[PDB]
């Protein structure tokens, strides 16, 4: 039956039945809870050595095809049954199968719809799908990505999109983007122990250098694309500068803000996740949506492990930077968030504030429970890194489980690659 | 073995072995996660009808006695073995047993030390224990509580303390405080649909009225003590006003802040939890520590389901109160937090800001892993309702499990009481 779920802000009660359709075991044990683990094996889908067993594949394929045709208003049994038969024959004859374009589209949106850590899921149906399942070379990958970045950016009017490269076969010819995001700044560990740029890309940045890339040693040096096609070693490609849209940071009151020399890319695109559907796994499917202010303002700029600009902004605000109890951090981070939002709007780059994001997600979660009696949600990721209880999602109890289709994490390509 | 746990702010890794000592099953399933549930049955310890089975009691009692004597630097096998024998005889002869004062003290501090939702646990060893296991009447309960409130308040220099009433026997003669907190404001649903006071005490407040208490219908009317002794019906007692220390709210810049007419009690004391130790359950053991700013500033004052004063403060700050994306809520809530801290310090009432609290907890969590290879922690409760990622605990992965001794929740007394 259903798990009773409550919203303490409204007192509203919901019944989750959808959690029944969950697959394998999640992160938490029978007597313990590992919900605050960032990368649990339950959310990861690693390497392959041989094809996936027919006994396993077929059952999943049937289920997905059933899910697909099931999502239709006005059924099509005929086509449905015909498709079931066709897929079976294909698995029998080929050892796998191919999704129709419409099923891929459906699958990409469902996997998004089933992403528990995503707060923008109310947009799940508005998604552009670029079919690159035909791709054969890295150069071709590079071309597909450039087309993706260009379409997505749309001169600042960001559009959600995903590019689907070839599915995994024997797992010995994997298409993979060694990048965590299509566009990201490099991090360099200076000779003086210092760190210039984004400390989070330190390892990858060093990899790019090892792959022959030339380090510019700047705080905001966009990293190269490191593409691996058909199991082949990775080839490094520079992204055409004209394609990378950026926003320079400035505050609508503090004119000294510009003097910080801050900026960020406008396109947030996850590059290293794997799409799972009907038995199939796509280890290469970069997708993107648009930014939520706090991602840049709070995390990227203020994380102690990222740009860490919070004390500097505090000093320039003339705050009691040495009195933790003065709440100067609360003050600074809020002004940084205003700079980030204001700067995007000014330059006409689509962005969304955390309050608005939280509010729309609640609307979505309600549609979901009403539509399919549930919505997989990770409270720990869905609550903004600032203003927690000030947002409605904080007061909402939720269930986190892995359905299918789904976007999994993967093991760092350079850790599991036979050069 | 150990569960590897990481802190993404420092990159530091920890090994949790302590989770091994966990008892029953927690909240989360094998394929689902219910970590965001406020009141899971795994954290609740309900009513009793008959004594607790000797087969169950004895094993737990032995374990606790072993834990107790084990916590000693320089062992005392002799006394240890002697105590094991004495407790056994007692269970055999009486059908239960009594803890020595020192074991009760030890047990109250361990149960605190084992509270995953508590951020002040670095103070776990500094706790005053008032032994009221001899109490027989409500009047006596009322006297013990008054003594507790007086000792704890200490004219503003708050001291942590707990009062332990008689343990449960057959569960048909339970000592219980029908209150959620020793000191709390009443909530009244006005005739006009409105709500005056604290909306969170609406039901209880109505109960008090039903028990003959006279409603003053004010925004800050301290509620009466509703004590139930030896299974007897609850008797209502007014708390001596002189004993309830309060702080009037005022901002160190906005002089209009006082015009809001806000104030809060200085003593946060949980009244309705149950202490569990060596097979024994104490359904009545009010305890207290001191406030952390955000509890009042963010939750009590700004929760939409509490006093909900956030838009009013926003208007009086002249903020774009109708433009959610302006981040006015971030601005107001921060000033309210400054009012709350400033007002407590001004009136010399012990209080702690969330930044300082988060920092000390990290120090504690480190002592714990180093001391006993673990620390049960609920990330969802331990992260402040504001400034999330700005605090170190947000970047710390943690394991949540129920050890013993432990402070459990209980079912609302008025739901399970034979009048
Ligand atoms: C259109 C607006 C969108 C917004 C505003 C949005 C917002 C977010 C945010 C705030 C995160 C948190 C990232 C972090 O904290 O590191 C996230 C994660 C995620 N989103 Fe969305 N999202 C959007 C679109 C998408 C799209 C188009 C997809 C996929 C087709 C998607 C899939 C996911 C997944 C899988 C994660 C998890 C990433 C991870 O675990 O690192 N999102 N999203
Ligand atoms: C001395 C300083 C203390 C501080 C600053 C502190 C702080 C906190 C805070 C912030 C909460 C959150 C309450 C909420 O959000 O509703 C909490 C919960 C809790 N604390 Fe502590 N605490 C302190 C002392 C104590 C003491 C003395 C005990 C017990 C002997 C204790 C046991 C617990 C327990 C069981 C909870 C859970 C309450 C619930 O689930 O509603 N704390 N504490
Ligand atoms: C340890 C903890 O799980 C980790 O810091 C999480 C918390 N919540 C988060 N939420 C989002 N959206 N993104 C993150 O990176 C994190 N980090
Ligand atoms: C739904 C969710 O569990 C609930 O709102 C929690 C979140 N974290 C919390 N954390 C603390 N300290 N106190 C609370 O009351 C809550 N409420
Ligand atoms: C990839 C689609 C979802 N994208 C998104 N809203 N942001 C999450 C990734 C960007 C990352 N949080 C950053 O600020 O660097
Ligand atoms: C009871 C000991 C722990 N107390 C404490 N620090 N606060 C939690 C209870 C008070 C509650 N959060 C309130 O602001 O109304
Ligand atoms: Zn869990």
């Amino acid at each position: 039956q259903y798990v009773r779920i409550k919203n303490w802000g409204s007192g509203e009660i919901l019944h989750d039945t959808l959690h029944h359709k969950a697959t394998s075991d999640f992160t938490c044990k029978s007597k313990s809870c590992l919900g605050s683990i960032m990368n649990p094996k339950s959310l990861t889908r690693g390497p392959r050595d041989k094809p996936t067993p027919l006994e396993e594949l077929l059952p999943h394929a049937i289920e997905f095809i059933n899910q697909y045709y099931g999502s239709f208003k006005e059924a099509k049994i005929e086509e449905h049954l015909a498709r079931l038969e066709a897929v079976t024959k294909e698995i029998e004859t080929t050892g796998t199968y191919q999704l129709t374009l419409d099923e891929l589209i459906f699958a990409t949106k469902m996997a998004w719809r089933n992403a528990p850590r995503c707060i923008g899921r109310i947009q799940w149906s508005n998604l552009q799908v670029f079919d690159a399942r035909n791709c054969s070379t890295a150069q071709e990958m590079f071309q597909h990505i450039c087309r993706h970045i260009l379409y997505a950016t749309n001169n600042g009017n960001i559009r959600s999109a995903i590019t689907v490269f070839p599915q995994r076969s024997d797992g010995k010819h994997d298409f993979r983007l060694w990048n965590s995001q299509l566009i990201r700044y490099a991090g360099y560990q200076m000779p003086d122990g210092t760190i210039r740029g984004d400390a989070a890309t330190l390892e990858f940045t060093q990899l790019c250098i090892d792959l022959g890339w030339k380090p510019r040693y700047g705080r905001f040096d966009v990293l190269p694309l490191v593409l691996q096609a058909d199991g082949q070693d990775p080839e490094v490609f520079e992204i055409p500068p004209d394609l990378v849209l950026e926003v320079t940071m400035e505050h609508p009151k503090y004119e000294w803000f510009q003097e910080l020399g801050l900026k960020w890319y406008a396109l947030p695109a996850v590059a290293n996740m794997l799409l799972e559907v009907g038995g199939l796994e796509f280890p290469a499917c970069p997708f993107n949506g648009w930014y939520m202010g706090t991602e840049i303002g709070v995390r990227d700029f203020c994380d102690t492990q990222r740009y860490n600009i919070l004390e500097e902004v505090g000093r320039r605000m003339g705050l009691e930077t040495h009195t933790l109890a003065s709440l100067w951090k609360d003050r600074a981070v809020t002004e940084i968030n205003v700079a980030v939002l204001h700067s995007f709007q000014k330059q006409n780059v689509t962005i969304m504030d955390h309050h608005t994001a939280s509010e729309s997600f609640m609307k979505h979660m309600q549609n979901e429970y009403r539509a399919r009696g549930g919505c997989p949600a990770d409270w720990i990721w869905l609550v903004p890194p600032v203003s927690g209880s000030i947002t409605p999602v904080f007061h909402q109890e939720m269930l986190n489980y892995v359905l299918s289709p789904f976007y999994y994490y993967q093991i760092e390509p350079w850790k599991t690659h036979i050069w």
